[PDB]
């Protein structure tokens, strides 16, 4: 039970320490603190993104990084949408 | 004494709840909170960037939003760098 789940903006920014640290990727919300270790850009470039929305950095940095499948096992769910968004 | 002071990260993400908002705008501190009752986009949109940097936020809502003369009351001083960023 409980292996995805939907991420409020407001729950994403509790996660902004590098002991905690959840980043969303076009929709996708990952528990990065395991992977803070081997990013090869460091830890700093990869905090810049911490409790956020880190699209648009990664998209500056890294546009074609694999990162569905390379933090697979670290997916926590998905960002909540406001209802308009369906209309 | 004391009007403008370094930020770092680790104060930045401290000021995190309504009473007591800190947003980074392009490297301007300001704290928020006697804006909040004003904001015309209102309080939760105002909260999604609490104690964080709001740039990409800002930018995706109203990039020409005058800021520096609307919050100068406000400007709590300005983001610390790394020596590094000065090369
Ligand atoms: C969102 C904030 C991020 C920032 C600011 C960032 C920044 C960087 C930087 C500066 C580099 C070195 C790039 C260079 O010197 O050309 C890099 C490399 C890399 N990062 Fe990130 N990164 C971010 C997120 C991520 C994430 C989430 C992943 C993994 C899913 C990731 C995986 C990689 C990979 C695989 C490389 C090496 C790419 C190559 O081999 O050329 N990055 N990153
Ligand atoms: C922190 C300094 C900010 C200032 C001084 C500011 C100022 C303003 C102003 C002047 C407007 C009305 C613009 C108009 O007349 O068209 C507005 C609306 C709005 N604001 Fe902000 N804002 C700030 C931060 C933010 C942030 C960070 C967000 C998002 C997280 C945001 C979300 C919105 C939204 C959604 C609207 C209504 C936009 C629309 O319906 O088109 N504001 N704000």
């Amino acid at each position: 039970k409980g292996r995805l789940i939907e991420v409020t903006e407001e729950e994403l920014k509790k996660h902004n320490k590098k002991d905690d640290c959840w980043i969303c990727i076009r929709g996708f919300v990952y528990n990065v603190s395991p992977y803070m270790e081997y990013h090869p850009g460091g830890e700093d470039e990869l905090m810049r993104a911490a409790g956020s929305d880190g699209t648009e950095l990664f998209d500056q940095v890294h546009r074609w990084v694999n990162y569905e499948s390379m933090l697979k096992e670290c997916l926590v769910g998905r960002m909540a949408i406001k209802p308009a968004v369906l209309k």
